[PDB]
DNA sequence: TATCCGTGCAATCGTGTATGT
DNA sequence: ACATACACGATTGCACGGATA
């Protein structure tokens, strides 16, 4: 008992999220996928919304940690750390069964609609941990000549999320129809050949 | 006499754009419309089926205006797919119909296996740019515009990845940025990997 | 008379809160 | 904490019934 419901109430509206969407998805059948009734619910939870919230901004802080943990151990200056840091990413995207399903739910299993405050709060909360850490990782690049003085960093860090959300779109929109271990290493590659060498990437 | 199923059926595109799919009752429909739920019922089976007839002749209408500007353009196979796409991301911002077709695919709606519909459209919608690269890529090389070592198979994974990135970035940071300016950047930059970049080749 | 569209009603489903250990 | 019971709204599907041409 105690938290032993709790995590395992979360996990199972996890499960449901992912396999039915979050619309289709009574609070019942949450109750059901794990081993109680709606009145466990209730007690942990305020309603659906309070649940969704409490159980994807626990995994988003996770998904940040696990960022910061893999890249705060300086192993080879920023820009080429930077590098293990995505990959890292993409790599528990796949190991990772807690952060696959979050990007999978938020990116197939969910409507992105202003009625749904509960999504694009973690949408916003999603997108402004990565903006912070791409615009942190350009200066410290530049600031040490790793890339370009004049980069349009700007127009960079859209074009850095842009196509590794595109990659976690075709994976998760072709139903994992290619090899994420061999493609996110080449996407990843060409991205940073790119701000270090193509010009219209600058001023 | 056939004007109200018309009103019936762009009453439901845009309430599919403004609340979801799912969060969107009939009655919404038949109101937005001017009507009530007798004239949507008496057209289409149910939301599913107004859903299907809707995304279906609009997919295929984006099918052939991208074919159309296909034709249309005298020139090399490699250089007007670049038109192609130029194109294609202006009537995101030109037609109102294929801007909500895209962001109700791509935002406000679940692709999961119960909604049939959205899952059919999704990969029709995928056949049509499947069949589109793969055929500009296979006449590429016979015009040695891209090398013939070229990895067509991660190529056209490469290119709708970041096609697709382009799109939903744009949808979900709100249309944040200019799209009539990124989107040439960041074709040409596709572009020039596509014929340059040494990972990319076999 | 067939097609078009509004109206009334049964019936299911999800939620919220009170009730009882 | 957690299970159970009740009260209520929100949609759905088909009953129709009226209208038109
Ligand atoms: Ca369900
Ligand atoms: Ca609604
Ligand atoms: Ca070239
Ligand atoms: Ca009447």
């Amino acid at each position: 008992e105690a938290l032993k419901t709790k995590e395992h109430l979360m996990l199972a509206a996890l499960e449901t999220f992912y396999r039915k969407g979050i619309a289709r998805t009574s609070l019942n059948e949450i109750a059901q996928a794990a081993g109680v009734t709606r009145g466990a619910l209730y007690w942990h939870f305020k309603n659906k919304e309070d649940l969704f919230d409490a159980l994807f901004q626990r995994i988003c802080d996770d998904i940040e940690n696990c960022i910061a943990q893999d890249a705060a151990d300086a192993e080879g200056g920023s820009w080429t750390v930077f590098r293990h840091t995505l990959l890292h990413f993409f790599e528990r995207l796949q190991s990772n069964d807690i952060h696959y399903k979050f990007h999978n739910i938020l990116f197939l299993k969910c409507e992105h609609t202003e009625q749904n405050a509960a999504v694009i709060a973690i949408a916003r909360k999603h997108q402004a941990i990565w903006r912070e850490k791409i615009t942190a990782v350009l200066t410290e690049a530049v600031e040490n000549q790793d890339l370009a003085d004049d980069l349009d960093k700007e127009t960079a860090v859209i074009f850095i999320k842009s196509t590794l959300d595109g990659l976690i779109w075709r994976w998760f929109s072709s139903g994992e129809s290619f090899d994420l271990g061999k493609t996110a290493p080449r996407i990843i590659g060409i991205m940073m050949d790119n701000l270090e060498n193509h010009p219209c990437l600058r001023r």
